[PDB]
C-alpha cells in the first residue's frame, strides 16, 4: 500500500540548525549496484538555487535555509537515480514541497487615517464607513492572516462613552447610540485596531475620523 | 523510486471547514477486486476517537477536526485494505501524522511578582535574579515558543533610569551602573516583559522587585 502523492509539508521560518533532513529517497533498484541520488528543479538548480539539496549516497533530501511562504509557497523538484556510469536507472520522481504558513506578518491598515461621515439623526445600527487592514499570511487554511477589528477608544467621550461600534470581521463602523448632534460634537476620532489570528495575534492601530453632518 | 517513510505533516489549529483530505491511500492490487479501506489506531478507532477517517472506497485520509499540537503532537495509525470478498490484501500500512506548531500560546511568567536583592556596592555586570516565562508552543523547530525578555521601565528612576539590564534570552537581571545606596533608594520595581517569536510575537508583563541591602 502507498500514497498516490506524498508531498512534503514544511513550515516556513523554521528555527533550528540547517541543513535539515526532510525525507529520504530510495530506488528499489538499489539491491543491485550502489546508486547515486541528485535533485533538479527551481529551488535546486534553477533559481532560487540551493534551497534544497540531496546527499549523493544517502538520498536524504535537505532543506538548506528557512523558507518564506509569502516568497514561494510550493516547490516542484525532481529526484534522480543513477549508477556509477552516471546512467539513470528509473524515471525521475516528482517532489512537491508545500510551505505551510506561520504568523510572520503583522496586520496593516490600508490607510493611517480613514475618513467618514454620517447624518446626526440616523437610527442606531446605521453603517458609517468601512475600514480595511491586510495580512500577508494565509487566511484560507489558517488564522494567521485573519484580521479581527475593534475600536480602542473614542474622542471626545461626549455624549456617551461609546457612540460607534465596528464589525469584528468586516471593519464596518456603525452607530450604536442615540444622541449625535453636529452642534454639540461635529467630529469623532476613533482609534481602531486590527489583530491577526482572528484576535489572538499581533495588532496595529489606526484612526477613523467621523464627521457629524446636519 | 519512493520515500523511505512518508509522514503527513499537518499544521495544528487549521481553519476552513471539515473534514479535509490529507493524502490518499492506494493498494497495489487494485484490479484484483474492489478494495475497501479503513484506518485504526489512537485518533481513529481508539481515543481520541474520530479525529481521522478514511473514505472506504476512495482511500482518502480525512482530518475531521482541528488538531492541537500541545495536546497530541504525533499520531500513529494503520491503513487496511480489504477486498469486497473479505480478504486482507496487504499488510496494514503504517500512517504517521506529525502535528506542526502554530503560535497558539502567549508566554506566561512563572510568578506575577519576582523578588530579589543585591548589595549596594556590587560591580556593574553583577547578577541580581532570574525571572522566567514559559510558552507552551514549540521552541526546538519554530520560534513560536522562543521567549525574549526585556525591561519595560524602572521605578523609582532615582540614580539613573537604566539601573539594570535583563538578558534577552536567559532572563537574568543584572545591575549595570554603580551608584546603588540602600539609604537613598532601598527598593526598585522593574516592569519586566516576555515576548514570544523571539521578540516578534505576543508579550506578557510581570514585575520584579529588587531590594537593595546594606
Ligand atoms: C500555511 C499553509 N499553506 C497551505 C497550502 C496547502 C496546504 Cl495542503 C496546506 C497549507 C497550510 C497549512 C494548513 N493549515
Ligand atoms: C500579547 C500582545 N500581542 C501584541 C501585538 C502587538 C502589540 Cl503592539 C502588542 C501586543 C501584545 C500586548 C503588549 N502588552
Ligand atoms: C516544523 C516542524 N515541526 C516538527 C516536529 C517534529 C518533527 Cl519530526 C519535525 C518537525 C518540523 C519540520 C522540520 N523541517
Ligand atoms: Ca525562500
Ligand atoms: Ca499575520
Ligand atoms: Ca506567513
Ligand atoms: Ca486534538
Ligand atoms: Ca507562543
Ligand atoms: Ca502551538
Amino acid at each position: 500500500m502507498d500514497w498516490v502523492v506524498a508531498p512534503i509539508s514544511v513550515p516556513e521560518n523554521g528555527k533550528g540548525p540547517f541543513p535539515q533532513r526532510l525525507n529520504q529517497l530510495k530506488s528499489n533498484k538499489d539491491r543491485d549496484t550502489k546508486i547515486f541520488y541528485s535533485i533538479t528543479g527551481p529551488g535546486a538548480d534553477s533559481p532560487p538555487e540551493g534551497v534544497f539539496a540531496v546527499e549523493k549516497e544517502t538520498g536524504w533530501l535537505l532543506l538548506n535555509k528557512p523558507l518564506d511562504r509569502e516568497e514561494i509557497a510550493k516547490y516542484e523538484l525532481f529526484g534522480h537515480a543513477v549508477s556509477e556510469n552516471g546512467a539513470s536507472v528509473e524515471d525521475p520522481m516528482n517532489i512537491s514541497i508545500i510551505v505551510t504558513d506561520q504568523n510572520d506578518h503583522k496586520p496593516k491598515f490600508t490607510q493611517d487615517t480613514f475618513r467618514g461621515s454620517v447624518l446626526e439623526g440616523v437610527l442606531p445600527g446605521t453603517s458609517v464607513m468601512q475600514v480595511t487592514a491586510t495580512d500577508e499570511d494565509d487566511a484560507i487554511y489558517t488564522y494567521n492572516g485573519v484580521v479581527a477589528y475593534s475600536i480602542h477608544s473614542q474622542e471626545p467621550k461626549d455624549p456617551h462613552d461609546l457612540m460607534f461600534t465596528i464589525h469584528r470581521s468586516t471593519g464596518t463602523i456603525s452607530v450604536i447610540s442615540s444622541g449625535l448632534d453636529r452642534e454639540k460634537v461635529p467630529e469623532y476620532t476613533l482609534t481602531i485596531q486590527a489583530t491577526d489570528m482572528d484576535g489572538d495575534g499581533s495588532t496595529t492601530t489606526a484612526v477613523a475620523v467621523v464627521e457629524i453632518l446636519d
